[PDB]
RNA sequence: AGUAGUGUGC
RNA sequence: GCUAC
RNA sequence: GUAGUACACUACU
């Protein structure tokens, strides 16, 4: 599926920038690729219009052709010329194509054809409508101004990509890119700015102090170029680059000195690099055990081991009933009846009886369900009725399954003894357990096989459950293997284990929530031998109880209390288990972690044991401590690093790796990193590459091979590559959020930046310097790489000023801006005493209550120092500032350029992200002043950074994956071609003799080598000289001097910032009572006398990404002139590619060259990497970089060899939780969501459908929506299983996947449609079009639908339709009290204007004055303060401003399910107190039979969610126009990026208010598209009888009436880049969904598709030409498929009587071939099936006319020896002269413009010619020149003599390039002709006597006419009568799979079971004499070259063979 | 007891 | 925290 | 100031 160009000219494009030296030969270049862009765009424009494709006609054809009626000389025209005409129902139409992305040019040829044109049609007396069709190609989507063309054509499906035109572009500018004649004649006009953001400037900043020891740190001269470069004025001065140009003169010489002393260090370098070997792991491993040993408490006792599941289990008794009254009976008579005397023996015993309700289980039972009746019969809680422990039998019963803790029944020693010691109610080196001892792991090892002893056995219970009884079927037709992994571990007691941990888990939160301070409770699950008593207390007290027949019969992980002996058995009590519900929230998803993380290690991998993998998994998934955090992240950085080429693995395991291993599985896990870094060791060499398909079009097969010689490493078996890079990968996002204390994690970061901050002030003094002192910055190198890739970046491109002010809005007010009103967090620095001194007292008064029941001012007087601050949100500091008049609705950077002076001191606090890694990170809050002026520096740095090719910011979502598989492919490219160019002498010279001479000729070959530095830096914001961004603020040309100043002004305020200690930090260290030895927090604090310190040279993380980004990107440039001019001192070619991304680095270089060896080169290359890293004031964190030759690794991406590749087990494993608890529509979107961006990063189909599975079951678990349980909505529905029942009615996906990942859960909905649309439309348009069969519901019957159907229908057309702001139904309404909201100063605005006298109405008439503040936000002040007021009322918004776990939602969606928590009220108005859940269903399937479903009702059904979404009528289109190809491996992945199916709101919403349209005719068309549907007046009839049953009129009425009717209009209207990973490269948007069918369906395989009819749609408007169009591109398809079929396959002799049979009875796609040929016979385009219409004998003059009208080729003449003619396509010369003096020359031409005259001069020079016109002649008009270019090359075209010394005074420049004179020779008479024709019709039969060949034909003496190529998967469509011949059918070689390659070995090579297919006989005698009728041509056979590379690969590609390798000679050798 | 910790907490 | 007197 | 502070699982085991 190539894109749009063929062999002919891409490769002469490719060739004519690959020799050109000129700047004015290169623009020409360029103007002739933006001129093929515009032809490309016009003939697939005019395709797509079915209309004639012109060429450039003038007006007086256009007339000549409209009226061929008049004098063609009395009416006028002008010499201009359009595009392409087109006359119909008598109106002009003339049309110009743009490819534009500026629609600038698109009005300037308006209104320079309309005048003209107006001059014209006012004699004539016809309307001249014109029209431009402006493509924008980055993102395609038309831009038809005329509207009076567009009732024509609706929708045009215009599908081409500009890619190809793209990279073209990409390499000249590559090529070019220090040129300085090119740059300033390709630019786009003069280099202007816009008006200045401020008058003034600051003087302030000359006298600040910082820039005092800024300026005394630099030398003089550089003191001058600073002050110098600051006032400097760009808009002032006569070349804006003066200033550049002048620094980087002076510090050139500088510059030159160290990249050549730095490049001549290639030669001192001996390849000694750092390798890993055993030996530094081994004493990297002893320096880690000797630093770990003086850190820690090592314990060699077993038993100080913690809990490694919080868990003890016992398998089930079959002979007990499970019954939850018997089970409790059951567990208190096994706890009373405890055989022996321990410790706590006789508190078990009353706690036995504490719970003893004997006989009496009626009394509970009904006592209990009383108690829920009650509860359940209220929404809020039940108030002021206290709860009465009733004595039953001989337990004080408080609630089901909550007893009082009697003091009869325990005495109070055993009680004491009980809280005190065992659950620990009222109780230095961290002590862990040596990993390094021997015991130690056997007792660990000892563990691990006990567990899998007990847990490996059956369950005995059946095998089934939510996910294998609802999913299986899919996960089974994805991968039948995958089915039965996952039967196996339903099977076995490991999932039975963390099913029962996760239920009882469940039951614990569950009934912990209402447990009190004298109560325990039980908590029970479906196993009955296995509970858990809940002790009385926010956190969790538990323990387990486990009852077991025979002993040591028990999964113990190590939290075993003691066994003890009972009636009936044993009885196992654990350990209590203190746990906050974050981490018994994870435990409770733990069963979907421990699915997903087995069957991801197993998946595809028939040598590894299942049982190890849930061994290891088990543990993995339930770990909830940082014993297996401390591991899983460094464990990357140990495999990585002793897996590659070079690292520093020891120097990391030595001083960073720190195992902290408290639990056996942590010390068994940390073996298993020890012995995985050996034996990465050892591996190295067992990875090897794909070998590699080319075509030089793209790289078909690409990678590492999947050999599995790897050695696993979590557990036995071998490994692939891919599979190794999972293992060590995914165990980092095993990880848990959450585990850290605040309370540590606050005083280590605090720890952290003051430390460095300590080091800064007492030892880093140096600024500057030349020598790579850490933390310096050598001063010349930066000032000249700045200048340089400033002046590259800037003369790019001019207008970088009014991008930077339009992308980022700087002319535009501050409430536009998404980031100054976030919710996120900021900072006010005044006097806050009153508030904090409330809520003290106030906490503390709560505090003595609850302790009754059983601070802020010590801070102030104990800190005199004291900053005062306190932190609201964004929006809320907003509000106040604009409230205060601080702030103005001015534009925003004027706003930014007066704050950058007005605010003097920035404060900075921090909190913790709790990451889920072992060092928790941090994020700097700051206030909202620094985020305005952050906002400005950032913004011009990130808008100049994406100017880069290789700076990873315009595509943060996923595009790096694509950039780093582009660089990998060229870098493949690159080494390829310069290693078969370089030595194709000495392999010519091994080829001719070949043995001893060719191994020592091949001895002194190029040899390639390929690196990867996978760099991450050390301490990037902490550790940086902020210094040199003075030096990018004051070179920065685009910046007034007053913007300058202020800018910089900001920059020495902020280097004097300051860090304020937060008050729990402070409340921690005061209240410590023993002196902290060494304290640092006190040395920086000056003894706690403050809370600030002052950070200077540590510019915060997170506040200056960009200008880091751009200064490490300059870093790199610096670092490639180095390499680039130590390859030339070899002699050999370079490549090297850097991406940066802030604190990541991927650098990757190439190297061809044959003086040295390759190790040498590494040396050089990485000991010159850190030295280019440390003149930039950067240090690469040489621990954690490493270096490859096939792995690139940039910020958690991956490229294999040019494969892309991603942990997809992190998107699979962040599904399990991810979720705000909303509702289960909400819950899962979330989750499907992210099984969605798993799929994108390559996962396979029955892993998503695994994840899909898991997403529904945790859904439903949160709900109680499991099968069985209270809220199953299955028979309270007509439905048979949970796939009928709508989402938001809580039923399953039921969709396909590749329909899921397109658009996810409206999936449910669309394959409904899909399937009513398969069953009840008439059965001839069954295979039509989806816009076909929606029309035809009206035929339909609605009498007899199925009832399901019927409720489903209704619930679309009357839930759905009207639904408000995916969309749920039955959301749970929480109720939530007032939240904190007091803090806030608009939430206080809001309380004292609601409780005002008439402020609140006020407010709604002004927002019902002006409505488009009601979905969107405004621009004005006012109305942005009224707005932020009116969103208070929303309960949504005030909850969520309110802080909250999301585990407590998770409960309390659990607790709150019987309870009427359905707003039923809000369900029921849209279609005419609360509700539960079932009677929500029982109401609804009431109150929806009592409605009504028309078929009119199933028209705007299939009208509101199909036809009004361009992409799911194409998804539609996709499912029910498949076909599926043929099976085959996915070998070769790559990137495609999502295509845009539809080809601001705040805009066209303020738009459709107040009726203006203000670009201007995107809110036209869509105001028609919203004026159209006019459903507006019920609304208003509402309105009117809700005025009329109140009387008065309604306002609060009015106003939800008119946001439903905005948000239903929203949704008709809705006002990002998604790369994925697809077995093929797509270009179009048929492609895309091709290859998203063809993904998604197997594991093992792709298909291939292609569709019936277009699947591209418009609406169902454009049908008819829709269906032309459809049919026309078939009539294509068909006929390159048989021209090339049967030149391809069948014999020369017999072709026309193939076509003609093929013609005649055959149909291609349902169409009969004679209609197809028909179509193409009437069409406009006839010229592209020349030959075949030549073949059939249809051929015309006017066609081959056409084809060299419009297409062409150079023909010289006359190699005599005096006359040459020229002649090309209405362009011929002719040129009289002898060797010496030429006489006189003619050009011929069409027109006469200086334009074409030069083109023309150019294309008719440039082929082959006699000499080289030696001599001159004065004059005077056109001539024809030559300027010289080095070793014998010209360059010969047409000037004017004005133009030949035009361009001898610009090359008269006083430069370093040499001067060459255009000397110019032999006058050139210019006149005009009309042009010949070249090809006769009846000069081809002679031509073509022996050219027996359907798909080429000639036409000249050396031009053919071609007919292009199409696949050959789509021969199966075809469909007709066997052609017996012989003995073959060719209708089955058309059917045929194996057989339809055009390799010669695939079928030489294939199998007779294939070739059996064919043979039809009756009565044949030979083999040979049936094989006449097939191909005599010559086939293609692959083969396959070695590269001299050290990763070391082939390249296979195709060839011609030889005279014997045909198609018969293939078929004789298989048979 | 559990969790966290070469910062005294829960 | 919340609810009632 | 006093009193109150309300609920899920219930399973093939
Ligand atoms: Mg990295
Ligand atoms: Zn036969």
């Amino acid at each position: 599926y190539f894109q749009g160009m063929d062999y002919q000219e891409y490769q002469q494009f490719l060739a004519r920038i690959n020799t050109a030296r000129d700047a004015c030969v290169a623009k020409d270049i360029d103007v002739d690729l933006l001129m093929a862009r515009h032809d490309y765009f016009g003939r697939e424009l005019c395709k797509s219009l079915n209309i004639e494709y012109r060429n450039d006609v003038p007006f007086i054809d256009i007339i000549l052709d409209i009226r061929p009626e008049v004098d063609p000389l009395t009416i006028d025209a002008p010499h201009i010329t359009p595009d392409n005409y087109l006359y119909i129902n008598n109106v002009l139409y003339i049309i110009d194509y743009k490819v534009s992305v500026s629609n600038e040019s698109s009005v300037i040829t308006y209104d320079k054809y309309y005048e003209l044109t107006r001059d014209i049609s006012d004699r004539l007396s016809i309307p001249i409508e014109i029209v431009i069709i402006r493509i924008d190609p980055v993102s395609r989507d038309l831009h038809i101004n005329s509207d009076r063309f567009k009732e024509l054509y609706p929708t045009i499906v215009v599908d081409i990509n500009f890619n190809q035109f793209f990279d073209l572009k990409q390499l000249l500018y590559e090529k070019f890119g220090d040129d300085e004649e090119f740059l300033l004649k390709v630019a786009h006009g003069d280099f202007t700015l816009t008006a200045p953001w401020c008058k003034t400037g600051c003087p302030e900043f000359w006298k600040h102090p910082i820039y005092k020891e800024f300026k005394m740190s630099m030398p003089v001269p550089e003191r001058r170029l600073f002050e110098e470069s600051v006032k400097f004025n760009a808009y002032e001065s006569e070349r804006w680059n003066t200033n550049l140009v002048k620094i980087r003169e002076y510090t050139k010489k500088d510059y030159s000195e160290h990249i050549s002393k730095s490049a001549k260090n290639i030669f001192l370098a001996s390849g000694f690099y750092k390798q890993p070997n055993k030996n530094e792991i081994s004493e990297g491993w002893t320096l880690m055990v000797e630093r770990v040993q003086d850190q820690r408490e090592i314990s060699k006792s077993l038993h100080d081991q913690k809990p490694s599941i919080h868990f003890i289990w016992g398998a089930h008794n079959p002979g007990n009933s499970n019954n939850a009254t018997f089970k409790l009976i059951l567990l208190s008579k096994s706890l009373q009846s405890i055989k022996g005397i321990s410790t706590y023996t006789e508190a078990f015993k009353s706690l036995g009886k504490m719970m003893d309700i004997g006989d009496k289980a009626i009394e509970y039972e009904e006592f209990c369900m009383s108690l829920k009746s009650k509860a359940r019969s209220s929404w809020k809680q039940i108030m002021n009725k206290k709860l009465e422990p009733k004595q039953i039998n001989n337990a004080l019963v408080l609630w089901e399954q909550q007893f009082m803790i009697n003091n009869d029944l325990i005495d109070k020693s055993e009680k004491l003894k009980l809280f005190k010691n065992f659950c620990g109610i009222g109780k230095s080196k961290p002590k862990i357990l040596d990993f390094d001892d021997a015991n130690m792991y056997l007792a660990s090892l000892t563990m691990m096989e006990q567990s899998k002893k007990i847990l490996s056995k059956s369950n005995g219970l059946k095998p089934d459950n939510f996910i294998l009884n609802e999913f299986g079927s899919r996960i089974k037709d994805a991968n039948k293997e995958t089915y039965d992994n996952m039967h196996k571990i339903f099977e076995t007691g490991y999932w039975q284990c963390i099913s029962d941990f996760s239920t009882l888990m469940k039951n614990i939160l569950s009934v912990s929530q209402y447990n009190r301070h004298n109560t325990f409770r039980i908590a029970m699950c479906a196993n009955n031998n296995v509970f858990a008593i809940v002790f009385p207390s926010a956190t969790v007290v538990y323990s387990i109880i486990v009852l077991h027949k025979e002993e040591e019969n028990i999964f113990n992980p190590g939290c075993l209390h003691g066994t003890f002996k009972c009636m009936n058995g044993y009885i196992s009590i654990s350990r209590a288990i203190r746990l906050d519900k974050e981490r018994c929230q994870r435990i409770v998803s733990s069963p979907g972690l421990f699915l997903t993380t087995c069957l991801l290690f197993k998946h595809d991998n028939p040598t590894l044991v299942m049982s190890d993998i849930m061994n290891f998994s088990i543990y993995t998934s339930l770990s909830i401590t940082k014993s297996v955090l401390s591991l899983t992240e460094p464990a990357r950085y140990m495999i990585m690093n002793s897996l590659a080429i070079s690292s520093n693995v020891k120097d990391y395991i030595a001083e960073k790796f720190s195992p902290y291993t408290k639990t056996l599985f942590s010390v068994y896990m940390t073996r298993l990193i020890k012995n995985a870094c050996f034996d990465a060791y050892d591996q190295r060499q067992r990875v090897q590459l794909r070998d590699i398909y080319l075509s030089d079009y793209d790289i078909t097969q690409k990678g590492i091979k999947d050999n599995r010689e790897l050695t696993s490493i979590w557990f036995p078996g071998s490994v692939t590559l891919k599979e190794y890079l999972t293992q060590i990968y995914l165990p980092f996002y095993f990880n848990a959020k959450g585990l850290h204390e605040k309370h540590h994690v606050m005083v280590d970061l605090a720890k952290t930046i003051l430390e460095i901050e300590c080091e800064q002030r007492e030892n880093i003094k140096e600024i500057w310097s030349t020598n790579c002192t850490k933390q310096t910055v050598n001063l010349k190198i930066l000032i000249h790489s700045l200048c340089k890739n400033l002046l590259a970046d800037t003369s790019r491109h001019n207008h970088l000023r009014n991008r930077i002010e339009n992308r980022n809005n700087f002319r535009r007010s501050i409430t536009t801006i998404s980031t100054f009103t976030s919710s996120k967090s900021c900072l006010k620095i005044g006097d806050f005493r009153k508030e904090k001194e409330l809520q003290s007292v106030k906490q503390k008064k709560i505090l003595e209550v609850q302790s009754r029941k059983m601070n802020y001012e010590m801070l102030r007087n104990a800190m005199p120092n004291y900053t005062d601050y306190i932190s609201t949100k964004v929006f809320d500091r907003l509000y106040e500032l604009l409230d205060k008049k601080v702030l103005t609705d001015k534009p925003v950077i004027e706003q930014i350029m007066d704050m950058m002076i007005d605010h003097k001191k920035f404060y900075f606090t921090f909190f913790n992200k709790g990451q889920k890694t072992s060092k928790d990170r941090e994020i700097f809050v700051g206030e909202y002043e620094a985020k305005m002026c952050m906002y400005a520096v950032e913004r011009i740095a990130k808008e100049r950074c994406k100017l880069n090719p290789d700076e990873m910011i315009s595509e943060p979502g996923d595009g790096k994956l694509k950039v780093l598989e582009q660089k990998s492919e060229q870098e493949i490219r690159f080494l390829v071609e310069t290693t078969r160019q370089k030595n194709r002498e000495i392999d010519e010279a091994i080829e001719a003799l070949a043995l001893g001479k060719i191994e020592k000729l091949s001895l002194g070959k190029a040899k390639g080598l390929k690196m990867e530095i996978n760099a991450d830096m050390s301490k990037w914001s902490a550790q940086d000289v902020f210094y040199k961004y003075f030096w990018l603020i004051a070179l920065d040309p685009i910046l007034y001097p007053q913007e300058k100043e202020r800018i910089l002004y900001f920059m020495c305020n902020y280097m004097d910032k300051e860090l304020i200690l937060p008050d729990e930090l402070l409340f921690n260290l005061l209240d410590q009572k023993v002196a902290y030895q060494n304290d640092i927090i006190a040395t920086m604090t000056n003894q706690l006398n403050s809370n600030t310190v002052l950070i200077k040279r540590n510019w915060l993380q997170g506040n200056f990404n960009y200008t880091s980004s751009y200064v490490h990107s300059c870093a790199m440039s610096v670092y490639k002139e180095i390499l680039k001019e130590a390859i030339t001192l070899l002699d050999g070619s370079i490549l090297v590619n850097s991406l940066v991304h802030s604190d990541d680095n991927q650098t990757s270089i190439t190297i061809v060259q044959d003086k040295m060896e390759n190790d040498k080169i590494i040396d050089f290359a990485m000991k010159e990497f850190e030295r280019a890293c440390l003149t930039f004031g950067c240090q690469a964190n040489m621990k954690k970089t490493y270096v490859t030759n096939c792995i690139k690794e940039f910020v958690s991406l991956f490229n294999l060899y040019g494969e892309p590749f991603s942990i997809y087990g992190r998107f699979l494993l962040t599904s399990v939780g991810d979720c705000a608890y909303i509702g289960p529509y909400e819950d899962l979107a979330s989750r499907i969501s992210s099984a969605q961006t798993a799929i994108k990063h390559g996962c396979p189909p029955s892993l998503a459908w695994v994840s899909i599975a898991i997403s529904h079951w945790m859904t439903s678990l949160t709900y109680n929506m499991l099968p069985g349980q209270s809220n199953d909505p299955i028979d309270y529905f007509p439905a048979e299983n949970r796939k009928d029942i709508p989402i938001e009615l809580n039923g399953v996906l039921d969709a396909p996947l590749s329909m899921i990942s397109t658009v996810g859960l409206e999936s449910g909905n669309l394959y409904f449609l899909i399937k009513l649309l398969s069953k009840y439309t008439p059965v001839m348009q069954k295979r039509e079009s989806v816009v076909n069969q929606i029309a035809e519901v009206k035929n339909w019957k609605v009498e007899d639908l199925t009832d399901n159907e019927i409720f489903r229908l209704k619930i679309l057309r009357y839930l759905v339709l009207d639904a408000e702001m995916g969309r749920s139904i039955l959301t749970p309404r929480k109720f939530t009290t007032a939240g904190s909201l007091r803090k806030l100063y608009s939430f206080s605005k809001y309380q004292d204007r609601l409780s005002s006298p008439g402020g609140m109405v006020e407010l709604f008439t002004y927002l019902l004055e002006k409505p488009e503040l009601l979905v969107t936000k405004g621009e004005d002040m006012k109305d942005y303060m009224e707005s932020v007021i009116f969103r208070y009322n929303s309960k949504r918004f005030k909850e969520s401003l309110s802080i909250q776990n999301p585990a407590q939602l998770f409960i309390e969606q659990i607790l709150f399910s019987h309870k009427p928590v359905i707003d039923f009220s809000g369900i029921r108005d849209k279609y005419i107190g609360k509700v539960t859940f079932t009677e929500a269903y029982r109401l609804l399937m009431r109150d929806l039979s009592s409605l009504e479903l028309t078929n009119d009702d199933i028209q705007v059904i299939y009208s509101y969610i199909i036809l009004n979404d361009p992409m799911m009528i194409t998804i539609a289109n996709t499912h029910i126009l498949s076909i599926y190809g043929s099976p085959q491996r996915r070998m070769g992945m790559s990137c495609s990026t999502m295509p845009e199916f539809r080809n601001s709101p705040a805009l066209v919403l303020r738009a459709y208010s107040k009726n203006n349209p203000d670009m201007a005719r995107d809110l036209v068309h869509l105001k028609e598209f919203v004026e159209n549907t006019n459903l507006e007046e019920k609304m208003k009839v509402r309105i009117a009888m809700n005025e009329a049953e109140k009387g008065q009129r309604d306002i609060v009425f009015e106003l939800k009436e008119m946001t439903r009717f905005y948000q239903v209009c929203y949704e008709y209207v809705k006002s990002k880049i998604k790369v994925f990973i697809l077995p093929a490269k797509s270009y179009t948007t048929t492609d895309f969904c091709s290859l998203m069918q063809g993904n998604l369906i197997k594991d093992k395989e792709w298909y291939t598709v292609h569709y019936l009819k277009q699947i591209l749609s418009g609406g169902h408007k454009a049908i008819m030409q829709h269906n032309a169009t459809s049919e026309q591109n078939i009539a294509f398809e068909c006929f390159k498929l048989i021209t090339h079929f049967a030149d391809s396959f069948i014999d020369s002799l017999s072709r026309s009587a193939f076509l003609q049979l093929i013609i005649d009875e055959f149909s291609y796609k349902d169409v009969k071939v004679s209609k197809l040929y028909d179509i193409i016979k009437n069409g406009y385009n006839r010229t592209d099936f020349i030959p075949l219409l030549f073949r059939t004998g249809d051929l015309r003059q006017a066609d081959l006319d056409k084809y060299d009208a419009m297409k062409s080729h150079e023909r010289v003449t006359w190699n005599d020896w005096i006359n040459l003619t020229i002649t090309g396509y209405n362009r011929s010369i002719t040129i009289i002269g002898e060797d010496n003096k030429l006489t006189y020359a003619e050009l011929c031409l069409t027109r006469k413009t200086p334009e074409n005259i030069t083109i023309s001069g150019r294309k008719l020079l440039g082929s082959r010619h006699g000499l080289k016109f030696e001599n001159m002649s004065k004059i005077q008009n056109y001539y024809i020149t030559y300027r010289k270019k080095d070793r014998h090359q010209f360059v010969y075209q047409i000037h004017s003599h004005e133009s030949i010394t035009r361009r001898n005074e610009e090359h008269m420049a006083i430069r370093t390039r040499i001067y060459n004179e255009i000397t110019p020779v032999c006058v050139v008479n210019v006149a005009e002709v009309d042009g010949d024709q070249r090809i006769l019709i009846r000069s081809l039969d002679y031509l073509n006597n022996d050219i027996f060949s359907l798909s080429r034909i000639k036409v000249g003496l050396d031009e053919f006419a071609t007919i292009k190529k199409a696949h050959f998967s789509k021969m199966v469509s075809f469909e007709g009568p066997p052609i017996k011949t012989g003995l073959l059918d060719l209708t089955e070689l058309m059917k045929s799979q194996d057989l339809l390659n055009l390799n010669y070995d695939n079928i030489r090579n294939s199998n007779l079971i294939s070739f059996s297919k064919l043979i039809c006989c009756e009565g044949s005698d030979n083999i040979n004499d049936g094989l006449e009728f097939l191909s005599d041509d010559p086939m293609n056979f692959t083969e396959g070259e070695a590269i001299h590379s050290t990763p070391i690969f082939n390249i296979y590609y195709s060839k011609r063979g030889e005279r014997h390798m045909t198609y018969r000679n293939a078929i004789k050798l298989l048979i």
